[PDB]
């Protein structure tokens, strides 16, 4: 009970920042997470034996791939604790408990596979889920792991709470289908502008919520140059990994994930600051005001990935 994580100083004060990295060193996450838990929903959130367990389960269901990992998990993470801690009075009790442990379950058994990957492979989880196939998996691996016996830190909710919290972890989860992001973005756009935007209407609040897991998800662009350019490194090799996977189907990988397209990777990112990242933080931005580092730093990154094009790096 008064039993607190304490991070080392540089730790202590970069993990309150947005574009902190959760460094190199796998067997601090757990505990970088917890703390985090402890400051954005308090000491008695979780009984930390329970909250323990239920994050090593969450961990030995991520694989060893070099993006969709543990490592993701805890980013995803620490950028909603960000969000969380510059908005203190916008978010319920409830909210702040289900979206930290929505963020570290929103990749669970993750293959590397895109969902398209996985319709034209035929995969068994594109039958038994049409759309946002993954992240009903990601969902499903959630609850099963939540039902383990000595695994459930939502145990000490009534159980009217306890319903509420998975409605916002299934939500959350299924906001991160990229797929999805566009038009949601668009409703909170028109919505922001007409001056309709009801923070107490809950379906306004989901959409909310469903920006802020794209932003979180997305939060590798928000780094310093440094780490976001090692990053891509990770996020190439899994999607090369998928186009060799598509040319044995026999099926032309888009040029994202087509190994001999490397030359074009500079182009890509252009587009893809400009259609998704640049867009999301603005929203995003828009909406809660101190999130505005992260547009800052999306914007930083914008303007590297513009030198490299120049052959300025
Ligand atoms: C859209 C896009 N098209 C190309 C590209 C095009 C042609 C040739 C080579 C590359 N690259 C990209 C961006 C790659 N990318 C994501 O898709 C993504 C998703 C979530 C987080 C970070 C990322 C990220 O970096
Ligand atoms: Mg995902
Ligand atoms: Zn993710």
């Amino acid at each position: 009970g008064l039993m607190q994580f304490t991070l080392p100083v540089r730790l202590c004060k970069e993990i309150e920042l947005f574009h902190f990295d959760i460094g190199p060193f796998e067997n601090m996450w757990p505990g970088i997470f917890v703390y985090m838990v402890h400051r954005s929903c308090g000491t008695s959130c979780f009984e930390l034996e329970k909250l323990c367990r239920f994050i090593m389960s969450v961990k030995k269901n991520y694989r060893r791939v070099p993006y969709h990992n543990w490592k993701h998990a805890v980013t995803v993470a620490h950028c909603m604790y960000a969000i969380l801690q510059n908005n203190h009075t916008l978010f319920t009790d409830l909210e702040r408990k289900g979206l930290l442990i929505a963020c570290l379950c929103h990749d669970l058994d993750h293959r590397g596979f895109s969902n398209s990957y996985l319709q034209k492979f035929d995969h068994p989880l594109a039958a038994l889920y049409s759309t946002s196939t993954m992240e009903q998996h990601h969902f499903s691996q959630t609850v099963s792991i939540l039902q383990l016996e000595g695994h459930n830190i939502f145990s000490t909710l009534s159980s009217s709470e306890y319903e509420q919290v998975l409605e916002i972890i299934r939500k959350a989860i299924i906001a991160t289908d990229l797929a999805l992001y566009f038009g949601n973005r668009k409703q909170l756009e028109e919505m922001y502008q007409t001056g309709s935007l009801n923070l107490n209407n809950q379906s306004h609040r989901d959409r909310v919520i469903g920006l802020m897991m794209t932003a979180c998800d997305l939060c590798s662009v928000t780094k310093l140059w440094p780490v976001t350019k090692l990053t891509a490194n990770d996020i190439y090799a899994e999607f090369w990994a998928e186009g060799d996977e598509m040319k044995k189907l026999g099926i032309q990988p888009i040029p994202m994930m087509d190994r001999d397209k490397k030359d074009e990777v500079p182009q890509g990112q252009l587009g893809f600051y400009n259609a998704v990242a640049i867009p999301c933080y603005t929203t995003l931005t828009q909406i809660l005001p101190p999130t505005e580092p992260l547009l800052k730093a999306c914007r930083d990154n914008l303007s590297q990935w513009e030198k490299v094009i120049r052959g300025e790096e």
